[PDB]
């Protein structure tokens, strides 16, 4: 046992009290302070890292600037959404242990990640599941982009289900999130010297492959590769992950001819029409261009109509 003494009470910077539970890297179950011990049904998690941990500071800044409970609620009301998949930030603080300094952050507790469900379903999601997931991810992306951040690492292991509601998906991990537009000033098309990360090789954007800072189009492109991987179980460059030059070369060539990507990914003739249209729309985006999120959602909604369905918010997992 390190970091915390189990069952101990911790006080955040806003003087809110929390009790620490068992682990579930260094993440523990947590709940509001009370006479009860923290159980397995806990609604919160406490993430703890040394004070000098860069990703936890970055993540904390994202949450403090963009994921305040009320800030998310105002967006849900104005956009008439059922929910928003941005995890709620409950508080943070500093904790000293054995002469060492740590930073902690209280967040929403979630259920399983999509990567596990994906693997348990023989590495496939139905067209209904993919479209319903992507509509919710487009809601998240629009929100974080409108709050000056890009994620840069969208993937099934970073998508968590609501602990009590299996039809609500959340995008997590903002440790390597990037503030692309501080104070409304878009970053230039160049490398960010502070930024060292390039995302997950199989899903990362061409921009990240070219060593430039991630932008909005990059998040949309990553989602495009996720959709293909989910529908088919594969990506064309999957057996060459060790070589980034190869992966970038393939993505670049496939971006030039999306019909060829469709033919490679969906060998038996027809590919779902909305995927090619989505990729073609993302392809038209300039580096600093604001995406037209509603047109991207409209492309996906036509996918739901084609399969005799509608956006009823059912993930079908
Ligand atoms: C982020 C990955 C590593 C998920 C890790 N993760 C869980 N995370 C959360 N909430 C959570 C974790 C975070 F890091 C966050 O930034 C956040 F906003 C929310 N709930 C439940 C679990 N469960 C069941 C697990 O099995 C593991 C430990």
């Amino acid at each position: 046992a390190e970091q915390f003494a189990v069952g101990e009470i911790i006080t955040d910077m806003a003087a809110a009290a929390w009790k620490v539970g068992l682990p579930i890297g260094c993440i523990y179950l947590a709940d509001m302070n009370s006479s009860e011990s923290v159980g397995s049904d806990a609604p919160c998690v406490v993430k703890v890292e040394p004070s000098d941990n860069g990703p936890l500071f970055t993540e904390l800044k994202f949450y403090q600037r963009a994921a305040k409970p009320e800030q998310i609620q105002k967006w849900i009301r104005t956009r008439k959404l059922k929910y928003l998949g941005v995890p709620k930030y409950w508080g943070s603080g500093l904790h000293d242990k054995n002469g060492k300094s740590y930073r902690f952050m209280i967040m929403d507790r979630f259920g399983s990640d999509l990567q596990k469900i994906y693997e348990a379903n023989a590495k496939r999601f139905s067209r209904k599941t993919v479209l319903q997931l992507s509509l919710r991810i487009l809601d998240i992306l629009e929100y974080i982009h409108e709050h000056e951040y890009v994620h840069g690492d969208i993937k099934a292991s970073n998508l968590l289900l609501n602990y009590k509601n299996p039809d609500q998906v959340y995008l997590v991990d903002y440790g390597l999130a990037y503030r692309y537009c501080p104070e409304g000033v878009h970053k230039a098309y160049a490398a960010d010297p502070k930024r060292c990360h390039d995302g997950t090789i199989e899903f990362t954007s061409i921009d990240a492959h070219n060593g430039v800072a991630p932008s909005r189009r990059g998040d949309l492109e990553i989602l495009g590769y996720c959709m293909i991987q989910w529908l088919t179980g594969h990506l064309p460059w999957e057996d060459n992950l060790k070589d980034p030059k190869y992966v970038r070369d393939s993505k670049i060539r496939y971006r030039e001819n999306i019909a060829s990507l469709m033919d490679k990914c969906f060998p038996a003739a027809n590919a779902p029409g909305e995927i090619a249209k989505y990729m073609e729309t993302v392809k038209l985006l300039d580096y600093t261009e604001k995406p037209l999120y509603e047109n991207l959602r409209d492309i996906l909604l036509q996918g739901l109509k084609a399969i005799g369905s509608k956006d009823d918010g059912k993930l079908d997992l």
